């Protein structure tokens, strides 16, 4: 259960944010060794990383040579996380440099490698960085899309920790395969009002919707995410946020952005009905099916971009295979998980995290779009 | 003059003390050696060791003795640059084109053959960045030796080849700059080498005086040019296993043919350079004044006939070896072409106890030189033939 | 465990990069090795090198790790201390009883065997201060390897030699007394090659190791050794041993003839072939002839007073064994399939171990026989 993680820290202003990544990985029961660059010590000192990780902090290969630390750290690692990954670090990782303990450890690691780049937009968008990021991606490393006045800010420490424990559970979880895919996602419970202060709502976290949006984003999809009431979820890096209120405001937001979308995933738990009298200081009216309405602009001919629609269902193997054909979605998800597509294929989602399940969902979407 | 100027670059690997004997052997062979270590190499082996072994000063940066314009004169005057060990860091700097210490600045300056001898932990060696860099150095004209694998649990490639292997591959490039193109990639080659031992008893036996140097040389040259080489060796003159070849040790000629028949199906090229014993001893006792002899099987003929009977499909080139002393009944090329059509070989190496003859009709006079230089002429023709077939 | 603890000390000679191969070899043999360099050795080989090979920390003075009592525990837990190279300066400090760095402090506290492998320029080695210091260390119970051979003596012996002798002292502490000073010895080793024609021949699977061992142990105990070698398993010349190679068994007979006069000990350890082929073809069924018993030829000349100086002859290869010695005429006989029979009837069972170990027993028996007539 307790995995061995290396946390590489390169020399960026965001280095103090790695402290939080180390503390959380440690709180989750994991064994963390911090390997900073020399230039990271100009930002956070070895003492801080030594107290948070509980293990010694060294920057070069020529210390504790008797314990062969330049190979053993990488050979025994279950994951390598670099946060922040500077342009310089990425440039060295691509070149295959091994001139400090962090880059030598990268060459030795035969485990998943997660870069969380952080830098100024101009650096991130410079053609050397762009090619370097592409090369690391095609070599099998995960390079998180940074957050956004432009792109380049380090993703929040929770997003990095979550994606780290994801790769610990499933090494192939985040291939850079959904490039060029545009995706509108919905998540969170909607709030149907009856008062400028009071309302009716439900208990959905939004986590699985957010999880699916995050996994799409970190696999290359240009994601747009319309959220309602969430369990205080913070926005995923690189996804465009559109916050909404009512189950009606959800519909308008969908039909505002859905034409540009290539893929749409209804994870929102929209409430069935809706009140009709809103006193400014029990008259319900049943709300429209936003998912089912999408399949119809589908047919009526104004979604010549849409190539996949996925639905979420609440708990029976065969009892649900009817719902996908009836609802007209390209595939449907349900957990008491099981995934069912419109080609008859069905698979049971082995138990896991909302993000781990989100990867199975995003896998089944990629396969569907291949079959076209 | 036969005295060449060698630059020995030493990068920061555990193997740096092995570079010491490399410089000792090259100076003992009359060459003039300048050692250019990286700064990290100095934490493994001291400058004083290299100054005493080479007799020349040892510096790591370009800003020393800039009056003697050493950052260019050191490269401009070298006949060979050898890097041993070449670390993953150093290969990466050479590929990027860095010139930030004296060694890498010498690499941009040198116009002579350039020999890297990598040494690393296997995981560094198989890392995609390392393998891309090795490919780029090779496409750019450098020779990058395939490392050794010397075990049980911590085996795998990445070990520095033995100094003798490095020094004799260094001398090869001093003699022939184009000796080691990476051209045999994708071919599997089976090589026999050495003499055989035909037992009279457990203790005594009949044998010949074969050193094995010929076959080992072609195995080595094949390995260092890309081939996945297997080497069936009998008795040799204490020859170290070449870097990157699978080794199989046999005692007798019967034991050789069983070993050849065991590995020939996976092979693309077979090199019969082993001096195989013509006749055996009739009775093998168990302890100890006229001993009878029985003829052994012609394993080389055994392979061509099995090939013509469809039992060796992926076999594409069978090269035999022949010893020669003078020509009277015809010329040497006349009798060799007859020996080549009769045995069914694709290539015949006639040893002047050089001549290279080919089933395509090619013939070539091998000039005198080192056994390893002759192996490159041989491997050239094995390549030339495979292009034809 | 068979895992013994070895201290390899390294002093500041050009030969320090050769100690790296000693450390690796002792480590491949399963032992735990702690390298203790002098400060001036770090000018030649870095601490980082010795750390990667030894797998153990590398320190140079006594004040590091004072908590885990290293100034003393490094010596009093060692099973062997080998110094390679041992410079003149190190030998002088060891004789003085200096302890001003970790290596010298370790030497004063060790109670196991101590093996010095000196290496230096010949003028340093033959300077009277060094000569005296080498004699004091030998007198005091240390083993000081005679170094190898500009062309003079003082080269570090090969690593394989040092590790061989290191593992020998791990098996027998008293194995290399400096007892055979002045003795002229001549040894034969290896198999022999009787040619049929210029390229073919008939050989035997003799390694030469057992004969090389006896020549090595003799030279490192004080003797001047001439080794006549046949076909060996690619063996390296022992340091301090005039080498003479031979081919056929008559070429050996010819070689023992030239050199046996000057000698005081003959160790007929070669596996000489008894039969030679009928004729050399210079290019069926092979008839053969017989070769001279070299050992029996050797006892005859001694018996006819042709070898005045030779005081001991040893043969090789105890039901009929005691009779074999009396029939051979040899002074001692080594029987392997060990047992060592003497020319005064006393026999001893050489408990089988390393070849070099039983070589020290063979030299033991030679030593007692030479002191018999002294
Ligand atoms: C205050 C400050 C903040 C920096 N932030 C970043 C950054 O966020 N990303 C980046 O690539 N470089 C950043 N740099 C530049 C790096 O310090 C520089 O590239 C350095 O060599 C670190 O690389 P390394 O940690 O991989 O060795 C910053 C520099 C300074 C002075
Ligand atoms: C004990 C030890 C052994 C090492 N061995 C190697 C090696 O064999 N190959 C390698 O590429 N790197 C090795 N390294 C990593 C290098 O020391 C490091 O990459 C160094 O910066 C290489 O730089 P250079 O280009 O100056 O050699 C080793 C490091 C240590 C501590
Ligand atoms: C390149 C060089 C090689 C040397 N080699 C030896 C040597 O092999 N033996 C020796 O006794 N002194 C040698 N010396 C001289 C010194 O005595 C030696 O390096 C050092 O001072 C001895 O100190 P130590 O006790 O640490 O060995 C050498 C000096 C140099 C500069
Ligand atoms: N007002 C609503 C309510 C539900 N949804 C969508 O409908 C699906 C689930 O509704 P349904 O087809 O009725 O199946 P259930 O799981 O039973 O519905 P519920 O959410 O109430 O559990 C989800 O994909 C959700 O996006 C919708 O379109 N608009
Ligand atoms: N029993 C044997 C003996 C020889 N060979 C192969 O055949 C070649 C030489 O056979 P041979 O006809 O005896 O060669 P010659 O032309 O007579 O020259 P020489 O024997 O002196 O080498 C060598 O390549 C050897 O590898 C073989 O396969 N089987
Ligand atoms: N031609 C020979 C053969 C034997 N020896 C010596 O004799 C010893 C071996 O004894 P040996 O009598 O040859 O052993 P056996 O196998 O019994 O041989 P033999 O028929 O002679 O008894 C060795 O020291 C060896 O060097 C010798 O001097 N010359």
């Amino acid at each position: 259960a307790r995995k061995r993680i290396v946390v590489g820290v390169a020399g960026g202003i965001a280095a103090y944010k790695a402290c939080t990544v180390v503390r959380q990985l440690t709180e989750a029961g994991h064994s963390v060794r911090v390997v900073p660059t020399e230039s990271a010590l100009r930002f956070v000192g070895a003492a801080t990383f030594e107290a948070l990780s509980g293990n010694p902090v060294h920057t070069g290969v020529f210390t504790d040579v008797h314990e062969v630390q330049h190979v053993r750290i990488g050979q025994q690692a279950d994951l390598v996380v670099i946060a922040p990954a500077t342009a310089d670090l990425l440039a060295r990782a691509v070149a295959g440099r091994a001139d400090d303990l962090l880059t030598a450890t990268l060459l030795t690691a035969r485990c998943p490698v997660l870069f969380a780049p952080a830098m100024h937009t101009e650096m991130w968008l410079h053609p050397a960085t762009v090619d370097n990021v592409a090369t690391l991606r095609r070599r099998g490393a995960v390079v998180l899309e940074p957050a956004s006045s432009g792109p380049g800010r380090l993703p929040e420490a929770e997003e990095i920790t979550t994606l780290a424990q994801l790769l610990l559970e499933r090494a192939d979880a985040l291939p850079y395969d959904m490039a060029g895919v545009k995706a509108l996602v919905t998540a969170g419970g909607t709030r149907e009002p009856l008062d400028p202060v009071r309302f009716i709502g439900n208990r959905s976290s939004g986590k699985q919707g957010y999880a699916v949006a995050r996994v799409l984003a970190q696999r290359g999809a240009d994601v747009t995410l319309i959220a309602g009431n969430t369990a205080g979820l913070i926005d995923p890096a690189g996804v465009e946020m559109v916050h909404i209120g009512s189950a009606t405001q959800l519909r308008d937001a969908v039909s505002k952005h859905a034409p540009d979308a290539n893929v749409l995933v209804m994870a929102a738990a929209v409430a069935d009905f809706r009140p009709a009298h809103v006193a400014a200081a029990i008259d319900l009216v049943r709300n429209d099916d936003v998912l089912a309405g999408a399949v119809r602009a589908r047919a009526d001919g104004q979604l010549p971009n849409m190539r996949a629609i996925v639905g979420f269902a609440a708990e029976v193997l065969f009892h649900a295979r009817a719902k996908l054909e009836r609802k007209g979605c390209d595939l449907l998800v349900v957990n008491a998980g099981w995934l069912l597509s419109a080609d008859g294929t069905e698979s049971a989602l082995e138990h896991g995290s909302k993000t781990l399940m989100a990867t199975r969902i995003v896998d089944s979407i990629a396969a569907f779009l291949k079959s076209q």
